[PDB]
């Protein structure tokens, strides 16, 4: 007979990517879920149900976090065929937002704004969205609504030549003499993507090279263990001489061109380095032409 209806969701894995193709489904962190809020529109994008769901039980359904399931109380009959969408980690102005959206096309109008938009003001849990259209007279079960992260990760693992592998000052575990910027990242997280994502830029430093005061020293968060899933990390050899540099940092979808890191890195003098050239040297690394959500860009280079 008529029967209440079941949504199943999961967290869709990264799509990894460097010089092709992997899926990761990352740490728990990356994948961690605490509130949900679902949208029921009808076949016209209209008239959407909705649930914001923060524990086990709310009014009109219950959440089974480890199995992965929504039960709403909403029968088949009542519901026939939905455009569904879940959202995943909400804050409140993105619930807010959801709150008032009327038709699925003012989806991809829901944002969040972060004024330093990478790590680690980007941090889990991570807003993520899916969406399903599913006819639950035919089927009170909806298996499943992929979940996909709307940040993207970029991962640069730097090997040293030997110009480059100086013994480096460390403060409080920071490589003081080696520097980084990020510029032209977006401010945006949009819940869904519009088809074309407009600009909303800033850069982490404002210096432009060779004026590094203003960028960020080389941190040892990624030394540790175990370690964060973000950060900035190096290794030195048993003489202290610095080999290696890595740095991750989760960043916002783009669709334009222009997003680049930036870093500053001091070099040996072997005693003929001229006086008026004494300083680090600038390496750039422009990221993709369009950055994806849930998407993980390595990067392993020799400098």
């Amino acid at each position: 007979g008529d029967r209440s209806i079941e949504i199943s969701i999961r967290v869709d894995d990264f799509t990894k990517t460097g010089e092709r193709y992997e899926r990761n489904q990352g740490s728990a962190a990356e994948r961690l879920i605490t509130n949900l809020y679902l949208l029921l529109f009808d076949q016209s994008g209209a008239n959407p149900a909705k649930y914001y769901i923060t524990g086990n039980t709310f009014t009109g359904g219950t959440w089974l976090p480890d199995d992965m399931k929504v039960k709403l109380d909403m029968t088949q009959s009542e519901a026939g065929e939905r455009k569904v969408y879940v959202v995943a980690n909400v804050d409140n102005a993105v619930k807010t937002a959801l709150d008032a959206v009327a038709n699925e096309s003012d989806l991809q109008t829901v944002k969040r704004t972060t004024a330093m938009p990478w790590s680690t003001d980007i941090a889990s849990p991570f807003l993520m969205s899916g969406n399903k259209t599913h006819d639950f007279l035919a089927n009170r079960l909806l298996d499943n609504v992929p979940l996909v992260r709307a940040i993207a990760k970029v991962e640069l693992n730097i090997s040293l030549s030997e110009k480059f592998q100086i013994v480096p000052i460390i403060v409080n575990g920071s490589l003081s003499e080696f520097k980084f910027r990020y510029v032209n990242f977006d401010k945006e997280t949009y819940v869904v993507k519009p088809t074309t994502k407009p600009d909303n830029l800033i850069s982490s430093a404002n210096g432009v090279w060779p004026q590094i005061t203003d960028w960020t020293v080389w941190g040892a968060s990624l030394n540790t263990s175990p370690a964060p899933d973000a950060g900035t990390g190096y290794t030195l050899d048993a003489n202290g001489k610095v080999t290696a540099l890595r740095i991750v940092t989760y960043l916002n979808e783009r669709d334009s061109k222009g997003a680049t890191v930036e870093v500053a890195l001091p070099r040996v003098d072997d005693g003929t380095l001229p006086p008026p050239e004494f300083g680090p040297e600038l390496y750039r690394l422009p990221l993709p032409d369009k950055i994806l959500r849930n998407h993980w860009y390595k990067y392993e280079v020799e400098i």
